């Protein structure tokens, strides 16, 4: 069902002007709180560390973080819910020169500020509750 | 692998009832790949909730009840059977008074009825795992 399959894992490499576009939509109703979650690697391996997390509990809050050194570091949450329950969503992650601007369904939603820099990035993983049509990184 | 996740099915419990579940987690535990068992009382996925049980693979578990659309007092452990990289085996067997949780043939987890299991019409297995086997006993 889902066009592309999840866990969705590419070799992606980023600077300042890059966008990762992500089009998919959620597996369960919001009462059931599916996530997403999105982790910008250092490396290929899954057990990298992480430049950028982003994961939503869909219908309750939004969490970014990094793991560095194997560790997760400070916690950013957000209550920002602009995805709606049951549709398809569109995910814009930009790379400026001094954070990652997230926009959804094309409108300003998350920040966060590079604590890696982003040409450290080797590899997008895109998974947990959701189905995939589209993912997309620019060059 | 051989079954899709979600894994949806039509069923009912009783004391002597088994829910049979072998399966692999889709990540590394250092990911955090979650895997949740629910127990509902209607065949639709917003109905109420009778048995969650829910890993967050090698950290902890939580299991609960949705009465009347509400989350009710959740229930904690650390105790962390599961491997890291493993497929496992999961059974959870009907008793008077309980659910009794079994991995790999160890007893891990128990949970009191809140509901009775005789309410039950449909179980729901979802979240980061591959799925090898499915089953609920009868008579």
């Amino acid at each position: 069902m889902s066009l592309l399959p999840v866990p969705y894992t590419e070799a992606a490499s980023l600077s300042t002007g890059s966008t990762v576009t992500i089009k998919g939509r959620p597996l369960a109703c919001f009462l059931n709180e599916p996530y997403l979650q999105v982790d910008f690697h250092t490396e290929m391996k899954e057990e990298s560390d992480i430049v950028f997390h982003f994961q939503v509990c869909f219908g309750r809050r939004v969490v970014m973080n990094s793991r560095e050194y194997g560790a997760w570091k400070q916690q950013v949450e957000s209550k920002n819910m602009p995805f709606q329950d049951g549709q398809e969503f569109e995910l814009s992650i930009s790379v400026l020169p001094d954070k990652y601007q997230v926009m959804v369904n094309g409108q300003s939603s998350y920040t966060f500020d590079h604590r890696i820099k982003p040409e450290a990035v080797k590899m997008v993983q895109v998974w947990r509750d959701i189905s995939l049509t589209k993912f997309n990184v620019s060059y």
